[PDB]
């Protein structure tokens, strides 16, 4: 179930988050905890490209292998709140399911600055969904969650401390690939 109304940043700036670099996931929290793994790996590349929204994204399971990229046309709601289609991609952005009507996530940015970012999401596929997912971001693949990122998920009414960590798992990401995504 998808239970939360999202809310973006306050003075959110656009073209700053989608400058068609990378984000990686540092650390997550499902409201249904059970609806993804306790061990993962993903990251996103956010971007203009011919007039459009993009986001690419890449998930890693790394106790079972599963591993897919995703590229999404992102429609705008309103400042910082976006519904993205998907289809999911080889690296090289061959289309190995296109995008289907009712396979969108809903995509927020609760917070971001030069350096890092909280967003909310909720995936569908059909009448399923996979719950609400929030994920702290930062540019730098690393990095720990600093005070201001912190701050927002507090106002957000979550814990930190119950977000799990990606840095276990030494993440690998192939970056050409992820932001040549956005034109595919
Ligand atoms: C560590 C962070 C994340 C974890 C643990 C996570 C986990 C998952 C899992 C387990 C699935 C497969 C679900 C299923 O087959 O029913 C999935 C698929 C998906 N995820 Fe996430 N995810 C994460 C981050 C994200 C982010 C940030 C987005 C969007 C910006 C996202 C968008 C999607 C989409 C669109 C699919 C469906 C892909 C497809 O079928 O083509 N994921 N992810
Ligand atoms: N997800």
């Amino acid at each position: 179930a998808c239970t939360k109304n999202a809310i973006a940043q306050t003075g959110f700036n656009k073209d700053k988050y989608f400058n068609g670099d990378v984000w990686y996931v540092t650390d997550y929290l499902n409201l249904q905890p059970d609806n993804v793994p306790k061990r993962y790996c993903a990251a996103l590349a956010a971007g203009t490209a011919s007039g459009k929204l993009k986001e690419a994204l890449y998930h890693y399971d790394p106790k079972t292998q599963d591993t897919f990229y995703d590229v999404s046309e992102l429609q705008v709601e309103s400042l910082g709140k976006y519904t993205a289609n998907f289809k999911k991609v080889d690296k090289n952005g061959n289309v190995k399911v296109a995008v289907t009507a009712g396979n969108y996530y809903t995509f927020t940015v609760m917070y971001a600055d030069d350096s890092s970012a909280l967003i909310h999401t909720c995936l569908h596929k059909g009448n399923k969904d996979l719950g609400d997912l929030y994920a702290v971001l930062n540019r730098n693949k690393d990095a720990a969650a600093g005070d201001k990122v912190k701050s927002a998920v507090s106002a957000a009414t979550l814990e930190f401390s119950k977000f799990i960590s990606t840095k276990e798992n030494n993440c690998a990401y192939d970056n050409d690939s992820l932001k040549s995504l956005l034109t595919k």
